[PDB]
């Protein structure tokens, strides 16, 4: 049973983890280093000497697709499709295995001794409001079901023992709190946050499994074995046994604070807004604890790399429903969800429009996708050279562009004319069939597969690079 | 005075030229290798062991902007801006700078003529599986018309149809084609002399493809790029001059009325174009260097080498756009948009609705961009040449219905089969600039700027951090 430390050791053995011994400030400096590293496809980073703290800081953990795959016990990135086929069936789901004691409760501090300032929480960007916890697995139960939800919600530092809990309103945690409030007026909402759990639990948390299902159960499937957990000290929630740090506490009903501004995955600052305050009553950690952090900003960043790997998970679920779809890609440059390229084997006139509507309606994660480009299967959706080629040789813009007004949009997307409402554009860049055009359509250049394969065979020997 | 070999030596010194010793077929295989190489921004390629031939094959010469620049003796591409300014003034008497003619030249070391002419000995490439025949793609065709002395150079694709016969595919507005057409009117039934040089010095090659007016010899323009007169030699069987350092020269003529079906061939649009008739070039002489090298390329689904060339040569028009629209910081036509069909323009926006004026400017100001179907306008914090910035801008600064402009019934290239009617179609502009008050009622996002002190500090310890190692 591999905890996070075992994963770091595996990475180090493979030249995928660098230990930095120079002094580096968690205030801005770590982010700059991680950003350059991620942008060059470099390793994960363990800062052994954060200025002013004793606890090392781990970041860029999932900065490459490879390391995301490795984190689910797979060799490489195309095994994620198989995990998609699995995620299909969940639309006896294995419980947690509760241990009696756990490394994450080796050192405990509570009440007045709680001081989040001892932790090397990072400040990512110059106009961010305060240090920000970015890799916390927040654990919650609602009043109506037993399911334990895990989500990653950014958490601003506002005191020795107070964090702001920034869950957006459709999240498991947020819905649990909302229901708790209705069902138990004025009663404190217990919550716990785990930092540095095992990679399967972390990845399970971020995968959009249905609200009905504990993210712990999914992590179990990725791992091959039940998720090892421990009961929290001050509530009935369970956290991963191997976690490096655990924060336990509650939300006082009605207590809120102005959150931000903070730089986002879109590359802009979010403006101030109100979210609940999480009061921390306990902090439990391992001996020699490691603090796991990250940053979001202009893409690409670690979340976006995560999000490309998790798109591979969705391809099979889309293909079950639309078997005409050969590939489906959300470029990290499009802020991970705002633009999709879809390639199909077109079977009839107007086919592309059915596929656009399918992307905009079938799965909720794509409901806010503003641009959808549809192409034939002779295009590689992951290469702008092919996609722009297809756009500029197979479209008449007015004929082949679909615009739909007054559709749901992310309320933080400031480019829509009104908060929560905007338009969508689909580009039909498929070959046009009789009926769709009265011209003689061009015959595209296809490569000889025998020549392709032969050159694959001698590629390394040719040694051009 | 640098010939082509001197250039290949310079490139090799700088890690910009790879010699391939493995056997590779000019039928399809070279193209595959060159295509992968170009798509990865790799070096130029010299195939020393082409299957079935002894003459090495050079391609991907200009597969990178850098190598285009190096080909004109520069670090970077912006000397082409100065040419743009020059060509503007005319609509400088020592731009009538002639050729320097040698008597005897390396390109006439070995000579074959009449029945000994056999183009099949040359490793002419076949680029794509349904191409009709091997195709000569980097020939500088040289012609004179009957009325002026000016020698035109153009690159016209040339299909192999016999031991000594090529098809000459000049489109009808080309210098060569106009010369032939005039020759026909002025001398009915007389043979039209023509010559084709392969592997001239880079300035001559680049000069051939610069769009200079029909009134001027492309040799004069190569002279300006080089800093010195172009070295040439008289052909053996006619009065045309070819570059002295050329690796191979084909001399001959066009018999009036002799034509052949040309193609189909894959073109820069990525499609096959259909068969059509063009004149036949009869080859009476082939002259070459000792140890001659054959210079080739391919065109296809972009990007390809011609498209990278075409990007570098668009720098010739940027200053003319900027004289008129000084708000324009950059103006880029991606190769992967068939070189002219998509433009990315970055501006310093000065008022609400500015992007629309710029779109209309692109679609109206010069004939070079009138047929551009898509135009994306962005702010100057975007690098127009990086799809990571441009997509970021599109997806964070647009509402599609508000910010997309469509105009119907506008002029479109007759060969573009995607428009509903030949010659007529629509255009789209994407206004991906930051929206000002009036354009939006929302509080627009403040972009994330880095702390320059932190950036500089990390620059200072970067090597010591040793992240790579
Ligand atoms: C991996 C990750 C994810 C998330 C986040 C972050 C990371 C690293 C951080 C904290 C760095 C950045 C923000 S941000 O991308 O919104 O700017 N963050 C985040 C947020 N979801 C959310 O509601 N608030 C958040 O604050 N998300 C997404 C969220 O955690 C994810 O959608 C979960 O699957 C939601 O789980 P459920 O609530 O559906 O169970
Ligand atoms: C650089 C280059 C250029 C050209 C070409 C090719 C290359 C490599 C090849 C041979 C690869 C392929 C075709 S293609 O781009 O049309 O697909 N070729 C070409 C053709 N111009 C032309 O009339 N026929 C041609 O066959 N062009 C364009 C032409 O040479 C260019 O427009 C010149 O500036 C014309 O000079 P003028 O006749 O105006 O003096
Ligand atoms: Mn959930
Ligand atoms: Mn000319
Ligand atoms: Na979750
Ligand atoms: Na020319």
């Amino acid at each position: 049973y591999n905890d996070l430390r075992d994963f770091l050791t595996l990475l180090e053995q493979q030249g995928e983890l660098k230990r930095i011994t120079l002094p580096v400030d968690p205030h801005l400096e770590i982010t700059e280093i991680a950003d350059r590293t991620l942008r060059a496809g470099g390793p994960a980073l363990l800062f052994e000497n954060p200025k002013g703290y004793s606890m090392p800081v781990l970041c860029n953990l999932f900065g490459t697709p490879k390391r995301v795959a490795m984190g689910m016990g797979q060799e490489d990135v195309s095994a994620l499709r198989e995990v998609g086929k699995l995620l299909a069936f969940l639309k006896l789901n294995m419980p947690t295995k509760r241990l009696r004691g756990a490394p994450c409760q080796q050192k405990i501090v509570s009440g007045d001794d709680v001081d989040l300032n001892r932790i090397p929480i990072m400040t990512c960007w110059p106009e961010d409001a305060a240090p920000l916890i970015t890799w916390g697995l927040t654990v919650t139960r609602g009043p109506h079901k037993e399911r334990q939800n895990l989500g990653i919600y950014r958490q601003q530092l506002i005191g020795k023992n107070k964090l702001i809990m920034r869950w957006l309103s459709h999240r498991g945690g947020a819905l649990d709190y909302q229901e708790w409030c209705a069902a138990h007026p004025g009663e404190r909402f217990p919550v716990s946050v785990a930092l540095g759990a095992d990679p399967a639990t972390i990845l399970g948390a971020v995968t959009p499994v249905p609200d009905t299902l504990s993210e712990y159960a999914f992590a179990g499937l990725l791992r091959g074995t039940k998720t090892e957990v421990v009961k929290c000290i001050s509530n009935d929630l369970e956290v991963p046994a191997s976690a490096e740090i655990v924060l336990e506490g509650y939300i006082e009903q009605g207590e809120t604070a102005p959150e931000g501004p903070y730089g986002d995955h879109t590359g802009y600052y979010n403006e101030v807004d109100s979210f609940p305050v999480f009061t921390v009553t306990h902090i439990t950690q391992r001996e020699d604890a490691i603090y796991h952090s990250t940053y979001t900003g202009r893409p690409p960043d670690e979340p976006a790399v995560l999000g490309v790997a998790l798109n591979e998970v969705f391809v099979p679920i889309l293909q079950k429903q639309f078997p005409e779809i050969v590939d489906f890609y959300l470029p990290p440059e499009g802020c991970s969800y705002r633009l999709a390229v879809v390639t199909i084997k077109k079977q009839y006139a107007g086919h592309a429009k059915r596929v656009m509507m399918g992307v905009w309606s079938f799965l909720r994660q794509f409901m806010y996708t503003k641009f959808v480009i549809v192409c034939d299967d002779d295009v590689n959706a992951r290469d702008w050279n092919d996609v722009i080629w297809a756009i500029t040789t197979r479209m008449d813009p007015a004929r082949d562009t679909v615009l739909v007004e007054n559709t749901p949009i992310d309320y933080l997307d400031f480019a829509s004319p009104v908060s929560g409402l905007g338009s969508k554009m689909g580009l039909d860049a498929t070959n046009k069939w009789p009926g769709e055009t009265q011209r003689e359509w061009g015959r595209p250049i296809k490569k000889d597969p025998d020549v392709v394969a032969h050159i694959d065979a001698i590629w390394d020997e040719l040694a051009i690079f």
